[PDB]
């Protein structure tokens, strides 16, 4: 508890003025109890960890601050984390197989956008999950998906709140769909599943925007009819873009932490491999020490 305080107390905790509500420092008087009242079942249930307003608060926000099922989301999340290793993932789980996945499907964090999340980048056009079985595995993939949250949570979004001056809870994603047939893209589906799964019940509210850039067509044209069945909050997160996302991009990340790809001006000697960002800027990483590299 002692050294989660000093953590915590590192680096700023309160979200913008502008931030939507049920947010650290934007709580409404009934959003205070029931934080309150998650807290304290919580309590009798035995937990010490990940009892921060910013932690619970995302599970509140996930559950419509329902507290009991907040309460319960929790539950779930601890004991996957026991029964997953995830407490450990960092120090168990080696991900040798990066440089050969990523001629295949590149997955990568670079700088920040404009509200201080941290950028992750995916390009999807030369998936061939049988070729990538022959180094990896569902599983191991997956393994790899816990270890990135990870280091996006205790070492990533640290850094960039200091660097933002706010807290940051969540990311930026850009997936660049250029190239990919409909056939490759059901057959991630399994993965897109299970990631999801993990996303959603383990790391509730932790991503920011999604933009999807070189849409099909026939993609972008089912996300524009199926959209309705989203919240309102989830789909004001999403931008679905064709050939000509250069601009809206920009709009969004400095010109100088975009890579040139994209239509920005940032540069890596590569980028696939890379893991460029305030978290690799002494003047920013705090108590927490450097973030691992997977590479
Ligand atoms: C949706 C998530 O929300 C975010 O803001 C990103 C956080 C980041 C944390 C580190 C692990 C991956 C990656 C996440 C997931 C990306 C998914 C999108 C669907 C295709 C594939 C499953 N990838 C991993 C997205």
């Amino acid at each position: 508890t002692q050294q989660e305080k000093e953590f915590l107390e590192s680096y700023p905790q309160n979200c913008p003025p502008d931030a939507l509500p049920g947010t650290p420092g934007n709580l409404d008087s009934a959003q205070e109890k029931a934080l309150a009242e998650l807290r304290k079942l919580l309590e009798d249930a035995g937990f010490i960890e990940r009892l921060d307003d910013s932690t619970l608060l995302r599970f509140l926000r996930a559950r419509k601050f329902d507290v009991q099922l907040a309460k319960e989301m929790f539950e779930n999340c601890e004991k996957w984390r026991k029964d997953y290793g995830t407490d450990t993932i960092l120090q168990d789980f080696h991900y040798d197989e990066k440089p050969l996945i990523a001629k295949f499907y590149p997955q990568y964090y670079h700088k920040t956008d404009k509200d201080g999340r941290p950028v992750y980048f995916e390009e999807l056009g030369a998936v061939n999950l049988h070729e990538m079985n022959k180094v990896t595995s569902e599983e191991r993939m997956l393994k790899n998906l816990v270890w990135e949250y990870e280091s996006v949570v205790q070492y990533r979004l640290p850094a960039c709140s200091r660097a933002a001056g706010h807290l940051v809870e969540t990311s930026c994603t850009i997936m660049d769909l250029k190239g990919i047939s409909i056939s490759s893209a059901y057959s991630v589906m399994s993965y897109v599943r299970e990631a999801s799964y993990i996303s959603q019940n383990y790391y509730p509210e932790r991503m920011g925007k999604f933009y999807i850039i070189n849409a099909p067509f026939g993609f972008s044209t089912a996300f524009r009819l199926f959209k309705p069945f989203l919240d309102p909050v989830t789909v004001s997160k999403i931008f679905i873009l064709g050939s000509s996302y250069q601009k809206e991009l920009l709009k969004q990340i400095p010109a100088e932490n975009l890579p040139v790809k994209f239509g920005g001006k940032s540069e890596v000697d590569g980028l696939y491999l890379s893991d460029i960002g305030p978290w690799r800027d002494p003047k920013y990483i705090g108590p927490e020490g450097e973030a691992p590299e997977a590479f």
